[PDB]
């Protein structure tokens, strides 16, 4: 399996500018790409990735996206003086042209080329290529909006045309609508195109009627075009989020793409002057980590927009930060969306309801500027350590180790002598083993997370719980996949539990959360349906510093498990030790897979959830989202 994440670059491309004054194209500058690399060095991430050469995009390349007529005539801008290249610019909106900008066009084509074919051909997992001019409003026989060529489009057509992809996902977050992006592939069901945007009913540029959210795809495209116009700006890690849970990542599992390519403009972050919107720096190492479970982790991250030297610097780290695999930053303060997002979201989620089944409910009324600096994120030196049954010896990943300190085994002896009485001497090691693992994770920036198998379920999550809230990590998030009741308070706002069972049990208060859901073919999308829509949201509101998940020895969700364990290390900076009852090889295999940062197998797309099963979490959500107000995807009703 592949490994590494590449790094495509070249200061070439950063060799042409505006040669006259237009104070409307003054922020696209060749500095975007020297700061952006220049800090990527700095913080040693550069060093850490797989440098892989510029290219030029060939002709035919080219024309897999443009027209002839279009090529030629910006094949003859090298030979334009000052005077010719204005005149040339302005048969086009919002774009200049320069000597050089030809060849650094072809050069940006053919870098995003080379991060698509180093992907595909498994010779590093993921990647991201800094490259100038930009391209998501590039169209077949037009530049616009600083784009000269459609960077982004040509990767899926390349990807189509020489790997056979039948599903490519392309998630634009730049700030300004990818309309490029979306005349490409408006017919197209092999692309799927989401795209969020500042628009402000139409009053934004590009003043597009067809980036609104009832532009979805046409003819064999219908559904494959998703448009969310921020209709105010000042958006924040919440509403990016809220987009996030409640339309693209249900959609994006349930399509199941073969490939991720990421438009990645960095203008929607805090401080930049084009998107006026305020979500942190932070916020992208969360976007970048909640789609690498797609496509095995297969993902073209490619520079469009950002323009505040500073808040671009620091976006691009997180975004390669998550694509090295670092432990996420916590994200604080996080609630409900705010009215216009929520009124966005509730737009686009209807529209697409004909087409999604995670939006199929909806249809039937049966069913219906400064900011503090962000934080280091050091990799741990051993991200993961495995105590399984004594004497069980089994091929563990490189980053991974096997786990009893005199100190420890005191603190065992202090806490039987109180609380338990016991003396099975092996779940007497498992509470050496799991307080010793605990400590590391904590104690530790050289061990992230960890999974411990043991015995006897109510003292193992005992001590796990209380030597973690007694340590002191301020909020811990359960999730317990099993029956019965576990020796769990959540007394106050310092634990929250998410429980998956069998038997459906009424839900007492705000802080526990229980899905039951029927046990069948629909297991699956049920359970991606509640991760991505339920158990998400609460779980980054919550905010927890350190992750408990437990399975009672028992299967059924042997597909889903490496999904929730990926996507759960957004919280808590991947601080998670998993419990398993029992030992099973596969369970215990995939759990030490994902906690080490490891590719997650495709689950496929599978068997559309019960609508039984959408009930219960529909009402698990009115039930929830006065209190947790990232659940919420529509506007709440005024007194
Ligand atoms: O980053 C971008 N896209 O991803 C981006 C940024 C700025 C602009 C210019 N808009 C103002 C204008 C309209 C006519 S002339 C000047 C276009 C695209
Ligand atoms: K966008
Ligand atoms: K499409
Ligand atoms: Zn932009």
């Amino acid at each position: 399996a592949a490994s590494g994440s590449a790094l495509i670059f070249d200061e070439e491309m950063s060799r042409y500018k505006l040669l006259w004054t237009d104070p409307e194209c003054e922020i696209e500058v060749p500095e975007r790409l020297t700061v952006s690399y220049e800090a990527l060095r700095t913080h040693g991430l550069a060093q850490r990735c797989k440098a892989v050469p510029v290219r030029q995009a060939t002709e035919q390349e080219i024309l897999l996206a443009h027209s002839e007529e279009y090529l030629e005539a910006v094949k003859q801008t090298p030979g334009m003086n000052v005077e010719e290249l204005m005149a040339f610019s302005k048969k086009y909106n919002a774009v200049y042209f320069h000597q050089n900008i030809y060849h650094c066009a072809k050069l940006a084509a053919g870098a995003t080329l080379q991060l698509v074919d180093s992907v595909m051909k498994r010779e590093v997992r993921n990647g991201m290529a800094l490259v100038r001019p930009p391209g998501h409003h590039s169209q077949r026989s037009a530049a616009n909006g600083f784009c000269v060529f459609n960077n982004v489009a040509f990767a899926a057509l390349y990807a189509k045309k020489n790997y056979n992809l039948n599903r490519i996902l392309i998630v634009d977050w730049d700030v300004h609508h990818g309309q490029g992006i979306q005349y490409c592939f408006e017919e197209d069901p092999s692309v799927l195109y989401f795209s969020w945007h500042r628009y402000e009913h139409q009053s934004f540029w590009p003043n597009l009627p067809e980036s609104d959210y009832s532009s979805v795809g046409k003819g064999k495209g219908s559904g494959f075009n998703i448009n969310l116009p921020w209709n105010k700006v000042g958006m924040t890690n919440s509403d990016y989020l809220a987009a996030f849970f409640h339309v693209l990542l249900p959609v994006a599992y349930e399509f199941d793409p073969e490939l991720v390519i990421v438009s990645a403009g960095f203008d929607s972050a805090i401080g930049d002057p084009e998107g006026e919107m305020c979500a942190l720096p932070e916020i992208f190492a969360h976007l970048t980590h909640l789609l690498m479970p797609l496509a095995a982790g297969k993902m073209c991250v490619v520079l469009e927009g950002g323009y505040n030297l500073t808040s671009l610097g620091q976006s691009v780290c997180q975004t390669v930060h998550s694509l090295l695999g670092d432990p996420t930053p916590r994200i604080s303060g996080l609630g409900t969306a705010c009215d216009s997002a929520l009124e966005s979201i509730q737009n686009v989620r209807n529209v697409q309801s004909s087409y999604w089944s995670s939006f199929k409910h909806l249809a039937q009324s049966e069913t219906n500027i400064v900011w503090p600096e962000p934080l280091k994120r050091m990799p741990a030196s051993v991200r993961t350590v495995v105590v399984p049954p004594p004497g069980v010896e089994l091929t563990l990943p490189k980053n991974c180790q096997h786990s009893i300190s005199e100190s420890t085994a005191k603190e065992v002896q202090r806490i039987r002598d109180k609380h338990f009485d016991l003396t099975d001497q092996n779940i007497l090691r498992s509470l050496g083993n799991i307080i010793s693992v605990l400590d590391r994770m904590m104690r530790s920036d050289e061990v992230c997370n960890g999974c411990v198998v043991v015995s006897d379920l109510s003292v193992s999550v005992q001590c796990a719980l209380q030597h973690a809230l007694t340590e002191p990590a301020e909020r811990v998030l359960v999730v317990y996949v099993g029956d019965g009741e576990l020796p769990v308070k959540t007394n106050d706002g310092k634990v929250f539990l998410v429980q998956i069972c069998t038997k459906e049990t009424e839900d007492k208060c705000v802080n526990r959360l229980t899905l039951c859901l029927r046990e069948g073919e629909s297991l699956t999308a049920g359970f991606m349906q509640a991760l991505l829509g339920l158990i998400l949201p609460v779980a980054y509101e919550f905010n927890p510093a350190l992750v408990l998940g437990i399975v009672e020895e028992t299967t059924r969700l042997m597909r889903v498990w490496g999904h929730m364990t990926c996507l759960i290390q957004g919280l808590a900076r991947g601080r998670m030790l998993t419990l398993l009852q029992g030992y099973d090889k596969d369970l215990l295999e995939l759990t030490v897979s994902a906690l080490s940062g490891a590719s997650i197998s495709p689950l496929g797309p599978l068997r559309a959830p019960k609508p039984e099963d959408v009930e219960m979490m529909e009402k698990q959500r009115q039930r929830l989202q006065e209190r947790w107000g990232l659940l919420r995807c529509t506007v709440s009703e005024s007194w």
